[PDB]
Order: C-alpha cells, then structure tokens, then sequence
C-alpha cells in the first residue's frame, strides 16, 4: 500500500519567526522511475492535501517543469514536480502562533506517498 513521504530537512528562524519542513527524497529512498525537473522526463506527482487548523502556514511546490512555484493553504489538489534536489513540498509557518494540521497524499508512477502531521513555530523552534 502507501509509503510515507519522507521529511528531508527542517529548521526555523527566531528573527523572522518562521519554520519549515521540507518533504522529498534522498539517495536511499528515491524510488525507481522517479525523475526530477533537471531530468528529461520529470515525474508528475498528483497531490491531494487536506487542511484543518491553519494559522500562518502554507505549502510551496514546483507547479511545472520549469520550477515555477505554486502555493496552497487549504484542502485541494494539484500537480507537483520534484526539484533538482528531489524536494516535493516545503511546508512553511510564519508567526509566533502559527500552526497547521494536514494530510498529504501524493501519487507518482503507480505509488502512493502519505504524510499526516502538524507544524507549528512553537514546536519547531524547539522551546517549551
Ligand atoms: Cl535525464
């Protein structure tokens, strides 16, 4: 059945009260037949996301094969492509009280990748 969409990187900036999670693939988890926008035939990811609570957060994705960015803040569906570093989605929050609960289902070349989760500046910035 489904695999988990991997978390590649996370971080935060106290100065800007921002934080992020980057989802995508690396060397030990890039499935066979999956290509990015640096490649001749980038794989389409057909993505459905579902959003509950959302204060101050948004997902950023590559909306076409030229890497033009798209953004989404609420339940919806879209087409996304992997960046040249095999990133699929950047989930960003802005502000002290930023928080989002979400579910991602992404389909590529006969495989489903899922992620259920939360991001908040409070948690991601590592304080109590
Ligand atoms: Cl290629």
């Amino acid at each position: 059945q489904a695999r988990e969409l991997p978390l590649l990187k996370h971080g935060y900036s106290k100065k800007n009260m921002t934080a992020y999670n980057m989802f995508g693939f690396c060397c030990d988890n890039t499935p066979s037949g999956i290509f990015n926008i640096m490649d001749k035939k980038p794989t389409e990811f057909l993505v459905n996301i579902y959003v509950g609570d959302n204060q101050g957060c948004k997902f950023i994705y590559a909306a076409d094969t030229k890497g033009k960015q798209g953004e989404i803040t609420q339940t919806g569906s879209f087409t996304a492509y992997l960046s040249g570093r095999n990133e699929l989605l950047k989930l960003e929050c802005k502000g002290k009280d930023s928080n989002i609960d979400y579910k991602v289902i992404a389909y590529a070349n006969a495989i489903e990748y899922d992620r259920v989760g939360n991001l908040s500046y409070l948690v991601e910035s590592g304080g109590l």
